């Protein structure tokens, strides 16, 4: 269950991960399909840590959005034939006040396969 | 300036310090909860995450590794500046790890969490 | 997109739902496909509203479990010509601590589909 | 006791109401927030949710149609007894937005979290 390669998601968006260096890293581009003003979209980039013990791990890992102001954070685990990645993500936006941080998260879940 | 930088706490009580927030918003860092499923087990542990440089009051993210365990945590928020003080206000997933695909729909867990300089 | 009308999600659960009268509200059954002691698994009740209004109607609802101390509330909102029920959900656990309270809370999704 | 039935605050701002808690654990109920996206528009709106009787600080959840908006939101959590006595709620939440096609489901779900009080 190798984090490196290529992978796509069920809302079309697709990433690359480097290698994985033994105590759990990997760096990543993020490509997004889908997006809140998607005439802004290009590659992001991505840092995360995954565990390299268990044989379906779990990890997670930060995009950060180069067309914007926000971030999304992924974490899941890796099954076993084929691979799969089940996913869920907190996308935050930028908000002017503290007083208004109550509406700048959101939440939801990808799953992920390779190319 | 609202560099990670630093020492951080929260409101249940866990601390974590972060080093150099690198050129393309990158740190390294250690965490130390106060709480954990097994919290007899507790251990110092590993993140990482990047943060946006421009932006005044950043957007932020960051990845823990948790080696007592099988398990991860992701943290994202933003942070801000009325008291003239800063504040992180975040919110986070747990993933656990469940032995089949099956279960998945159970490993997966939420909350908030709020950061302050110690 | 009535509610009234026997459901089925991704997991393998099954639910109906009865009557929304005039403002929204509506109660039915819930018969898990999963929970944390499968053993234990028994019909539950549930209660939301629903925007009358909409023709493709946001929506949410609470199911109190029978066999358990424990609560997951739906929302989502209703599609189309086929319906189909977009839906994320919380999960709130019996902690006996309040300062055990940051782990009672777990979260995921579903899809729903006419039976 | 820890019955919901009675008039709470939040962390927030907002305040609500809810009715008699029956037999099989419902309960009717008014909310007004503190706060939304278009606050100009907030009125009261209806509350309605079920909440595990018997058990002594109760897990529950309970809808919340919005009148102004045509947005919901779900809350669950518990009642928990501060040591003071005094029963404190802890919650999180969903607010679900409308969206005009199923390609945008995954924007319309926002997460949160609250702490309400006896008023």
């Amino acid at each position: 269950c190798s984090l490196t390669g290529k992978w796509t998601n069920d809302l079309g968006s697709n990433m690359t991960i480097g290698a994985v260096n033994s105590r759990g890293e990997f760096t990543g581009t993020y490509i997004t399909a889908v997006a809140d003003n998607p005439g802004n979209i290009t590659l992001s980039p991505l840092l995360g840590i995954q565990h390299k013990r268990a044989s379906q791990p779990t990890f997670g890992f930060t995009v950060n959005w180069k067309f914007s102001e926000s971030t999304t954070v992924f974490t899941g685990q890796c099954f076993i034939g084929k691979e799969v990645l089940k996913t869920m993500w907190l996308l935050r936006s930028s908000v002017n006040d503290i007083g208004d941080d109550w509406k700048a998260t959101r939440v939801g879940y990808n799953i992920f396969t390779r190319l």
